């Protein structure tokens, strides 16, 4: 495709709510819609990924009338649908709403359901232990029985035929489940789950009776001609990944698939994966660092280590909490690896922790990728060199793939990165937020452009259907967020100004937290005050330092709450914070359109999320799933297309003119994207040209846009455009041999030349 469009599909924007946007879409340029997991899911989902039965399209969004609208409206215009599945696991949240979950309540693993899910059974002493219970002590006095049913507040579990009579709690301890305490998931926990979320059970989709149930009517989907490519979620989760894509591919009969697949670095996926790439993370993380001012790398890291007392260095930072989290809320996990290795050598788990710890990818796929591993294991032996014995011993059993623990550790170093560095270390290192991204390495502040083509041309070779993106469901910071963010590199030392002004006025006691608070939302202004709340709460759990998920600090919290309370509503805190965004608003500005001009027509296919046509400031999950205007959209796009051409300004329009002006052409005029060329500039300010040709359209925009100013502008620079004639597709105005910058740049920081 010419370029993906992703969709938030739920009961408040159905399939059909999709159906009726569809021509907007085509009108925008879309050529794929990308909607999310359309399998039923738990009754009140509003993303999918809890799938509660494999067999209908969820009725909350249309059900299967409502995706066959979906694909006829699509399909009547030559657009696509790709589907996000969710193949690694399924919600449990209510169990009288998952009958597989439910029958192994009810007959355990007699059960004809039982080894659809991933449980060690003889851990749990022939049981299925469920984390439902509160802490306190006392909690099964509340253990009714009504009917044929346990019940416990409510949540309600079956009665195993002919295990009734009795006290509830006489009945329970008959049962094949064990209800437990929450925080018995941390280490007890004796079933395959997703991440840390105990609500999510792990489904053995690599046993084709299961595969055959949790894809059939995707493959109805495929076969009747409904959808055109799938999205996988998550299958670092899955024990044979390769034979799962192997699988999928002639269930897709040919047809496109995505991986969401973190990379990190120049790691590279295996080659034999029938995909055509990934989500787009990796290119992410490009885009995004060519826009940095190298500069900015170390006054502000020293702004952070001032502030932690210490140098917050991400070569501690990573191992430092994933051994963390591997001891703490995932070590369920980790037990079940050494379990399965027996007693290999002596400390099996503190061997399998610092291995984890020191894997610098997601996960090996064994053979491919033991090199991995053996670097792991060595670079765990001088971190840890007590064990240097039994490190060798686990490294090697870890190398087998004939050894289930070296598949389960494949399938648990996936979240011990995920909730260790993701979900945590992002956290503790913000000496620039919009660098703790999904998808990138905060060591590394800046690429140039240099290396930025090096990366396009990458793509170009190996992953050429392979998604780009900005923004998704799931980023930390929306695109346009980390686009004002990305600013404070090139204003170190304002940036010190303001963190001191304001935070002599207002304060938690977390300088090193307040950096990043300030740094959302600084990037996120204009924002309410709910949804910043929201975020400086689900930020500081996150981060664990003066607050945490499990076992929080109320006083902390609420000097948190007050941090953004005075944000919003007190005049001298509120006008520091005006003034700033004020400084930085034409800079995130041209920042934000230099990377969504820069995606849209770099190699691969760009992946445009929901309403990032017009300004996201949005911050992390749920903030950047708020509900999309399209009516808005459609009718800027509409003034837009009637002549009108916007100032660079808070509606957004200048962004829907540079998408809406990129992906039609390159959905309709796709001739003029056959190769890619860095084009660079001549003269005072060509370092701030970042651009490149594809053929017949040239990308051309801005980076350091704070520094361009204060040099005076484009002055004499000039863009070497070849003996051609080309034409601007946001302005109408032609350009021809050295084009001064100032000139292409006259009215917008980004221009998009066309072939005549």
């Amino acid at each position: 495709p010419a370029s993906t469009y992703r969709l938030q599909i739920s009961a408040e924007f159905t399939l059909f709510d999709a159906a009726r946007i569809v021509p907007y879409l085509h009108r925008l340029g879309a050529d794929w819609l990308y909607l999310s997991p359309l399998l039923e899911s738990e009754p009140g989902s509003s993303h999918g990924y809890d799938v509660v039965d494999h067999s209908r399209v969820d009725a909350a969004r249309g059900g299967p009338e409502g995706l066959a609208e979906l694909s006829r409206a699509a399909h009547e215009r030559g657009m696509g649908v790709v589907v996000d599945i969710v193949p690694n696991h399924v919600g449990v949240a209510t169990p009288k709403a998952n009958r597989w979950w439910w029958d192994v309540l009810a007959r355990g693993q007699r059960s004809e359901y039982a080894d659809y899910f991933d449980i060690d059974w003889e851990f749990g002493g022939g049981r299925l232990r469920l984390p439902v219970l509160g802490d306190g002590p006392d909690e099964l006095d509340a253990l009714r029985v009504d009917g044929d049913e346990l019940v416990y507040y409510e949540h309600r579990f079956p009665i195993a035929e002919g295990t009734g009579g009795g006290t509830p709690r006489e009945v329970h301890d008959r049962q094949h489940y064990e209800l437990m305490s929450w925080r018995r998931a941390d280490h007890d926990l004796n079933y395959r789950r997703f991440f840390a979320v105990n609500t999510l059970a792990a489904v053995r989709v690599e046993d084709p009776r299961v595969f055959d149930d949790t894809h059939r009517e995707i493959g109805r989907w495929i076969a009747e001609g409904l959808v055109d490519g799938l999205r996988v979620d998550h299958p670092d989760g899955l024990r044979a990944p390769g034979d799962y894509l192997r699988r999928l591919a002639e269930l897709a009969q040919g047809r496109p698939i995505w991986v969401e697949k973190i990379i990190e670095g120049d790691e590279r996926m295996p080659p034999q994966w029938p995909i055509a790439g990934t989500t787009g993370y990796d290119a992410l993380a490009g885009i995004d660092r060519v826009l940095v001012d190298p500069a900015g790398e170390h006054p502000l890291t020293q702004i952070v280590d001032e502030a932690a007392g210490s140098p917050r260095r991400w070569a501690e930072l990573v191992p430092e909490r994933k051994r963390a989290v591997a001891r703490g809320i995932l070590n369920s996990e980790i037990r079940r690896v050494a379990r399965e290795l027996g007693e290999v050598a002596g400390d099996v788990e503190d061997a399998l922790v610092e291995i984890a710890a020191a894997l610098s990818v997601y996960r090996s796929y064994l053979p491919f990728g033991r090199e991995h591993l053996d670097e792991a294991v060595a670079a765990a032996q001088a971190a840890a060199p007590q064990l240097e014995a039994d490190l060798a011993a686990v490294g090697a059993a870890l190398a087998d793939p004939g050894n289930p623990a070296a598949l389960r550790f494949q399938q648990t170093s996936g979240m011990i990165m995920a909730k260790g560095v993701e979900d945590n270390a992002f956290y503790r290192y913000p000496r620039l937020t919009s660098l703790t991204e999904v998808g990138g390495d905060p060591s590394l502040f800046a690429i140039d452009a240099a290396a930025f083509h090096a990366a396009q041309r990458d793509r170009a070779a190996r992953l050429p259907e392979s998604m780009t993106t900005l923004t998704t469901h799931d980023t930390k910071r929306s695109e346009d967020t980390r686009a004002r963010i990305t600013a404070l590199a090139e204003a170190p030392e304002r940036w010190r100004r303001f963190l001191t002004e304001v935070g002599g006025l207002i304060g938690t006691g977390d300088r090193v937290l307040e950096n990043l608070i300030w740094q959302a939302i600084v990037g996120a202004w204009p924002a309410s005050r709910e949804r910043l709340e929201a975020y400086a709460l689900k930020a500081a759990r996150e981060a664990g330092e003066s607050t945490d998920w499990i076992d929080g600090d109320p006083a902390f919290e609420e000097r948190l709450t007050r941090l953004v309370t005075v944000a919003v509503e007190e005049p001298l805190v509120h006008e520091l914070l005006e003034r700033l965004v004020d400084e930085l608003t034409a800079a995130g500005y041209s920042n934000g359109l230099a990377a969504k001009l820069l995606q849209l027509l770099a190699p691969g296919t760009p992946d445009v999320y929901q309403g990032t046509e017009r300004w996201d400031r949005s911050l992390v999950d749920p903030d950047n799933r708020r509900p999309v205007d399209f009516a808005a959209a459609s009718e800027l796009l509409d003034r837009l297309d009637g002549g009108w051409r916007p100032p660079v300004d808070e509606t957004g329009a200048v962004k829907t003119l540079v998408v809406s002006r990129a992906l039609r052409l390159r959905r309709d005029r796709p001739e003029l994207f056959t190769a890619y060329h860095p084009v660079t500039a001549r003269g005072a300010q060509a370092e701030h040209l970042i651009g490149f040709d594809r053929g017949g359209a040239i990308a051309l925009a801005t980076r350091l846009p704070l520094g361009l100013a204060a040099a005076g502008g484009w002055g004499d620079t000039v863009v070497d455009v070849g003996e051609r004639s080309l034409r601007d597709e946001l302005t109408g105005r032609e350009a021809r041999g050295a084009a001064r910058v100032a000139e292409l740049f006259a009215d917008y920081p980004v221009a998009l030349l066309v072939e005549t």
